[PDB]
């Protein structure tokens, strides 16, 4: 039904030599065919050209962010139409690090997703609640509000992937387990069924954006409402190849 | 009067503009341009992040590239951001920090910008540090209160100003319908240099380039260059155009 999706978010990491090595490893990696798994890798802006030119054609690149509207007098920002012009097909929007550290609001993220889609980008849209929010019993309230801010602004989900980030397991004493992931993914999919449409809920990939390793990827992949991963640290490692192969689960 | 003269400095801020073929054309025009030698003028061009590779690879030797921003500290778990050490590794020697658009639209605080400048320098980047007041601030009589606060936030975090260029942006004359005269630019630049004299040192005041980041065209660049405390420009829109070459040549006014 839904094609397994694996995204690698490099975050703010990379040197010319390290990028050379990562691309070599990606290109030499033994992975399932493209009808089994969809693979997207996301370098920092400055490495998008060299990665896009060297990367195997089954794998596509994503920017880690883009501006909320048309380009122009926005020093330091990269516009959606700029990325599209460059041939970059994907963008990550609303990552928890940008919501938390760069103050990106629900509404701001929703507007970014809508604008990115309008220019022809495909979007990985991130949602997720904090430990405080989870312990207050507000997990679905918060995730619903984040997702609604996006849903209100778009009317085509065909090029959207939703990533759930268990922010409550970042820097805390808590581990997000596959059972816990599945519970949120199922709840999110039900939210989509009720608030977008049953068709959108059925066809939209919901990927897990918690810690993903070779050690836990297969058990995560086996959860019925987990459609793949947004990988953090392991995306910089040969381990990423093993994670992609969890698609066959 | 001990210090060697300040080398004229012309930076081009492309802002959030650029396509593959346009960027190719811009760089070819720069490469074909007749300009003074590098002992007379220092030229820096600042493309969006995604065009830093191709611009660096094609741009004439005498000219150097700048990023339009970088992150406040060491890299890591900061999705969407680009670290100073990453830029150094890529071979990008300059960065623009504290641009008025980032202060206003991305909410970059005085201290945030000051931390960015200190960290960029610590990694070996050269910095174009931007300051300037809004129309409201200017009409409130707060021009130097605001610019002092912005500049203090940088000054309190660094010792060595050698690789800093300060850009004064008359935000009050950017998009408001007001214009700034070269006389008004000179007034602020002189006041800012006097602030540096007292709050850093007279040597820092004498050696530090203070460049004008208001509207610069081929038509007004020579009169701006003629101002004694204007050491060059941070050019906006004209930096995408052949006109940028004419602006670089205003260095000979000195």
């Amino acid at each position: 039904g839904r094609k397994f999706f694996v995204g690698g978010n490099w975050k703010c990491n990379g040197t010319t030599d390290q990028v050379e090595k990562i691309v070599k490893t990606l290109n030499e990696g033994q992975v399932p065919p493209s009808d089994v798994v969809e693979v997207v890798v996301s370098p920092p802006y400055v490495f998008l050209p060299v990665v896009k030119s060297q990367l195997r054609q089954e794998f596509h690149v994503a920017a880690q962010n883009c501006w909320v509207k048309k380009g122009g007098a926005f020093t330091g920002e990269v516009s959606a139409e700029m990325l599209v012009n460059l041939g970059v097909p994907w963008v990550i929007l609303g990552h928890s690090e940008r919501r938390a550290l760069l103050g990106e609001s629900n509404e701001f993220v929703g507007d970014k997703v809508a604008y990115a889609l309008s220019q022809g980008l495909k979007v990985i849209a991130c949602v997720g609640e904090t430990l405080e929010q989870r312990e207050a019993g507000s997990t679905m309230d918060v995730v619903a509000a984040q997702t609604k801010a996006i849903a209100e602004k778009i009317k085509d989900w065909s090029n959207v992937v939703v990533a759930y980030e268990p922010v409550w397991a970042i820097g805390t004493g808590k581990v997000a387990t596959p059972a816990q992931a599945q519970e949120v993914h199922a709840s999110l999919r039900d939210w989509l069924k009720t608030n977008a449409s049953p068709e959108v809920a059925e066809s939209t990939r919901i990927i897990y954006g918690g810690s993903v390793t070779a050690a836990n990827c297969k058990e995560l992949a086996a959860q019925p409402d987990v459609d793949g991963f947004l990988v953090g640290g392991a995306s910089l490692k040969p381990e990423f190849i093993d994670i992609i192969n969890a698609a066959t689960v």
